[PDB]
Parts: structure tokens; sequence; C-alpha cells
């Protein structure tokens, strides 16, 4: 009998940075989501959490990629922006969006994490309110 030791839980893929085939552009707006606004969060004193995807093995968070089926973390959009995958900023900020609300759906209100988040994306409405037009 094994009894399942060798069934551990472990990370999905990473989402796509790069696509040689997907249509891509440089906006202005693109170029400000990279310069200004990843740059300011990720400099920030609780971007740690979001730099990278989340890690269920070290984490030991076996449900983690039961309930969050699409992840996104800031490391993988500042790959994405430095590798010019994007068409369009809004698809960008769909991105920054997702990633905050995989946040509130996983955890709770009061938590700890959920405050990080919170002072993050409060930070980042403040910068794309001086989105170029
Ligand atoms: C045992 O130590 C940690 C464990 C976890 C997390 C974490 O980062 C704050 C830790 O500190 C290193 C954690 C990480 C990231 C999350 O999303 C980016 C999340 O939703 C949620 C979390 C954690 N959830 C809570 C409520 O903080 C659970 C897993
Ligand atoms: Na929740």
């Amino acid at each position: 009998m094994h009894h399942h030791h060798h069934h551990m839980s472990t990370n999905p893929p990473p989402p796509e940075t790069s696509n040689p085939n997907k249509p891509k552009r440089q906006t202005n707006q693109l170029q400000y989501l990279l310069r200004v606004v990843l740059k300011t969060l990720w400099k920030h004193q609780f971007a740690w959490p979001f730099q990278q995807p989340v890690d269920a093995v070290k984490l030991n968070l076996p449900d983690y990629y039961k309930i969050i089926k699409t992840p996104m973390d800031m490391g993988t959009i500042k790959k994405r922006l430095e590798n010019n995958y994007y068409w369009n900023a809004q698809e960008c900020i769909q991105d920054f969006n997702t990633m905050f609300t995989n946040c509130y759906i996983y955890n709770k209100p009061g938590d700890d994490i959920v405050l990080m988040a919170e002072a993050l994306e409060k930070l980042f409405l403040q910068k794309i309110n001086e989105l170029p037009t």
C-alpha cells in the first residue's frame, strides 16, 4: 500500500507571458501602466505576496487552485508588460482586477492579506485615474 503519500499537491503552470502569435501593441497607456502603475505598486511595502504566483507547495495551500481557477499575480503582469503581450490597456487592467478579486474571494474581509490587497488597490485606482487619454 502506498497510501497516497506520492499524491502531493503541486502548482499549476503559471499564466502565459509570451506568445508570438498573439496580437500586441505598444500604446501610450500601456507604457504608463509599466513605467508608473506597475513600478509604483511593485515598490509598495505590501507588494510581496503579489509579486509571484501563489506557491501552494511553499504555503501549504492545497485548496487554493481548487477555488481560484484564473490565477494572476504582479510578476506575471510585469512580464506581460515587458514582453509587450497586451493589445490595449484594458487587457492589462483586467489582469490587475483579477489579481485583487482572487484575493477577496479566497480570503475573508478582516484578514491581513485582504487589507494588504485593499491598500494596493487604492493606490492602483489613484494611479489609473491619471491614465493618458
Ligand atoms: C504561512 O504564511 C503564509 C500563508 C499564506 C499566505 C501568506 O502570505 C501572506 C503567508 O505568509 C508568507 C497567503 C499568500 C497569498 C495570497 O494571495 C496572494 C492569499 O490569498 C492568501 C495567503 C494566506 N491567507 C491569509 C488569510 O493570509 C494563506 C497562505
Ligand atoms: Na472571500
